[PDB]
């Protein structure tokens, strides 16, 4: 038994306007973090990880995301392969995650340099997740693009107990 808020239409994502798949690369840190399988936890607030985003040569993004758990360095790999349109992706090697049937990447905005917003959505055992990610160059950002990133989230249907601000740590991710 799961109840989960329904994923948002995709016309209700935006896409960033001519995206730069070169400019998106490099290391971001998950400054904001929204979903309808995230939740506040007070007891054991979420920390900051990073995701290092890697251009092959066939233009597909090896990801690399980096958390520290249990007194290590955990690392997770993803492949993002270029989808319908510049700055909207799906996932590598589908078949070698157990229960996944579909997984989509769109960036939603990104001045490249300081801040990106990246919607994605997956079906994982017939149920349907979806998340947004604030990203952030450095560990802080402004009051106004954490209120912009708020108002997003409650577009798509998600309350303030589904949006979190991973704690900035100095650990794996620096
Ligand atoms: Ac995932």
């Amino acid at each position: 038994t799961s109840d989960l808020i329904p994923a948002p239409p995709l016309s209700k994502v935006p896409l960033q306007q001519n995206f730069q798949d070169n400019q998106f690369q490099g290391k971001w840190y998950v400054v904001g973090l929204a979903g309808n399988a995230i939740l506040r936890e007070d007891k054991d607030p979420q920390k900051m990880y990073a995701t290092i985003y890697e251009l092959k040569e066939d233009k597909s993004y090896n990801v690399t995301s980096v958390l520290f758990r249990k007194k290590k360095c955990d690392y997770w790999i993803r492949t993002f392969v270029p989808g319908s349109q510049p700055g909207e992706f799906t996932l590598g090697n589908i078949k070698s995650y157990p229960g996944l049937t579909s997984y989509l990447v769109r960036v939603v905005s990104t001045n490249y340099n300081q801040h990106a917003m990246v919607f994605f959505k997956k079906v994982s055992q017939n149920r349907e997740y979806f998340k947004i990610t604030l990203y952030g160059r450095t560990k802080e950002l402004t009051s106004e693009l954490k209120e912009n990133f708020i108002r997003f989230s409650k577009s798509l249907g998600l309350p303030e107990n589904h949006i979190v601000f991973p704690v900035p740590i100095d650990q794996c991710i620096d």
